[PDB]
């Protein structure tokens, strides 16, 4: 059974939660302006909500920053340690001249936020950094045009980058590894005759800004060249890392890959992919017990893209069974009496009705704040209130986060099949498919709104629905409504598929980032479909392309139609 206890915190009235919304913005603005009377005076008689503790963060960064200790100290004594934003715990240590999270934040090699930036500094200048470590930093912040960063943290390790010592020869290395320099014809040519005077650290971390680029510019052949001259891989960042093995992967070069994956940090060789990855290079070389423990380890990561192809690999099929009962319905209502799942469905009802996108985004984080420490019974049980307020992003949110007990249906809901089931089959469309694109990019809010202006449940760009209303006789602006929405979105992934060799891997990359792109990242010869997938140059469209299908398959198998594994849903990539 599923347990019907829920919390009971404290609840306030409607009125309150209300008030205490119309004064969040003018609370962060103050931050901004350091107004900290007004950031105090809204705090002082708030609720211990998400909207405090996201004031008091924002406004702890801002009393790190004008070094104002003794307010951070007493506000800081206010935040759950849960709910301690990374840089206000970067500034806490700082203060206390703690530096036990430097051993771990200084592996990062790219930009961090500016507490935790300077608490490496700190460590730095007091000898209380792995030399080796701090260096890898500093070249992958050189690499990454960071090169303020870099420059400081050189300066605090005492070699600095007017020094005539390391920090001078490293930072001259940016005629090799700059962002632009690591792009010209004579990068390869130039960095071998500079070779002999550059350390064994030096040497391995630029040919891997090389390899790095030729891979994500998919030139296989010279990304290999250029990688075989790492001598100690792991000086390279994780991107570099990641992309050897990619080009390895595309190469289809099964015991380099083995290779590599092994000289990768601990929690990259226990990622999904590499877990995925490392067991397909095993079977290929004939281990088959080696291969079978990583396939199993893969399928134990849980719901996504590689832990379904590692369980295909061992013959399991997706189960979309629930194995777990309907929370109790005595239990749902009472979970919406607790003060915090209380203050988010307020902000998310008045939202609605008041058409305020700013409420809503408010109302999502209420709800994390809220299910943050919840057990899986009491998530469960939380999905299903969140789900009947028709709050359908935080019931995905909550489901998903289980490991043990599963509930299919709220983690792969299907609200709007009497609009979109229509509209996929007009153009010829797998449904399934359809609904894991919804998923991914909204999870099912009607009036989602990226950063870039991406629109609605399907996320259209404005720019590409322009394109597409002059095509099938529509209005732009019907981009802003759900059923003009679903018609543009299916269309589209259906257009976008016919010009890409109606291949729906293709498709699926290229409605994320553009057909042109799709088919520029073909190879001459045909790829197997999750190789493409993994070595998609783009970080976001890479991602995309795998949760699409993972979320496709868990829709297939609740959908009933006959049965598609994920493996022959990739299938092949054609030859460009």
């Amino acid at each position: 059974d599923l347990s019907a206890s829920v919390p009971t915190r404290p609840a306030e009235p409607e009125r309150k939660t209300l008030a205490d919304y119309g004064g969040y913005p003018s609370a962060l603005d103050a931050v901004k302006q350091k107004n900290d009377a007004a950031v105090a005076a809204y705090l002082e008689n708030a609720g211990d909500s998400a909207m405090a503790e996201n004031v008091r963060n924002e406004w702890l960064k801002s009393l790190g920053a004008r070094r104002q200790w003794t307010l951070f100290a007493q506000e800081y004594a206010k935040l759950e340690p849960a709910g301690r934003a990374q840089e206000v715990e970067c500034y806490a240590d700082s203060s206390r001249n703690d530096y036990t999270r430097a051993a771990e934040l200084v592996k990062n090699t790219g930009k961090l936020p500016s507490g935790c930036t300077k608490l490496l500094e700190q460590a730095a200048a007091s000898g209380l950094l792995d030399g080796n470590d701090a260096w890898r930093r500093v070249r992958g912040l050189l690499a990454g045009r960071q090169t303020t960063d870099a420059r400081n943290l050189a300066a605090a390790l005492g070699s600095p980058f007017d020094g005539g010592t390391q920090g001078s020869r490293e930072y001259a290395l940016l005629n090799v590894i700059g962002k632009e320099a690591r792009k010209s014809p004579n990068a390869a040519a130039l960095l071998s005759e500079m070779e002999s005077g550059l350390s064994l650290e030096q040497r391995s971390f630029a040919w891997g800004v090389l390899g790095h680029y030729q891979s994500q510019n998919l030139n296989v052949p010279a990304a290999l060249d250029y990688y075989g001259k790492v001598a100690d891989r792991r000086q390279l960042t994780d991107d570099q890392i990641e992309w050897y093995a990619r080009a390895a992967l595309r190469a289809r070069r099964w015991d380099e890959l083995a290779s590599v994956i092994s000289h990768m940090p601990e929690k990259l060789q226990k990622s999904p992919t590499w877990l995925y990855w490392l067991a397909r290079s095993r079977a290929a070389t004939g281990n088959t017990q080696e291969a079978e423990k990583l396939y199993k380890q893969a399928a134990a990561t849980g719901r996504n893209f590689y832990a379904v192809l590692a369980g295909e690999e061992l013959g399991r099929k997706i189960d979309t069974r629930n194995n777990v009962p309907d929370a109790g319905k005595n239990s749902v209502r009472r979970m919406a009496e607790d003060g915090a799942v209380k203050r988010a469905l307020v902000l998310f009802q008045n939202s609605q009705s008041a058409g305020d996108a700013k409420m809503r985004r408010q109302a999502q984080a209420e709800w994390r704040f809220a299910t943050r420490g919840f057990d899986e019974d009491k998530l469960l049980t939380a999905a299903q209130t969140a789900f009947d307020h028709g709050f359908y992003d935080m019931a995905v949110n909550s489901a998903e986060r289980t490991d043990r007990k599963l509930n299919y249906t709220l983690r792969y809901i299907s609200p709007f099949k009497d609009t979109v089931i229509r509209h996929a089959q007009n153009v010829n469309v797998d449904p399934a498919w359809v609904y894991g694109l919804i998923r991914q990019e909204s999870r099912f809010v009607i009036g989602a709104q990226s950063r870039v202006g991406a629109q609605g449940l399907m996320q259209v760009m404005p720019a590409t629905a322009r394109e597409i209303a002059g095509k099938i006789g529509m209005d732009a602006a019907q981009l802003y409504t759900a059923d003009g929405n679903i018609r543009m979105g299916t269309w589209y992934m259906a257009d976008t598929k016919r010009r890409l060799q109606n291949n729906e891997v293709l498709a699926t990359a290229g409605y994320n980032a553009g057909p042109g792109r799709a088919r520029r990242w073909q190879a001459d010869t045909p790829l197997e479909g999750a190789v493409y997938a993994e070595t998609i140059p783009f970080s976001e469209t890479r991602d995309y392309v795998k949760k699409v299908m993972a979320n496709a398959a868990y829709y297939a198998a609740l959908f009933g139609a006959p049965h598609i594994p994920l493996k022959q849903r990739m299938g092949i990539v054609p030859a460009r």
